[PDB]
DNA sequence: TGAAGAGAAACCAGAGTATACCAGTTACTTCTGTAACTCAATTTTCGGGTCCTAGTACACTGATGG
């Protein structure tokens, strides 16, 4: 095998990739930025994801 | 009085003879390039579109299950 393909099977069958729990801090993150981002009703998630970690 | 040849009327292949193609070459032309202006016809080439089928992202929906 290749190392990527290892890290590639590890990684869509790891469980700490993401956080699968949500805390405060991390709500009012998301708020600060879905605030910061909106143009209207519309939302980007893809653009919001990449400042929440995980 | 037959014998060993003498003569005679048939076939039969073959060697010149007769064709039968089949190449073997001498002049005698055109056709190049370059130049030029002309104009139209035709081609090439060339950057960009154009349409189309097939995925792709992405926010949301709609359960679903523990």
């Amino acid at each position: 095998r290749s190392a990527f393909q290892c890290l590639q099977k590890f990684q869509q069958h790891n469980k700490a990739l993401k956080r699968k729990e949500w805390t405060e801090e991390e709500d009012r993150m998301l708020t600060q930025l879905v605030q910061e981002m909106r143009v209207g009703s519309h939302i980007p998630y893809r653009r919001i994801v990449y400042y929440m970690e995980g």
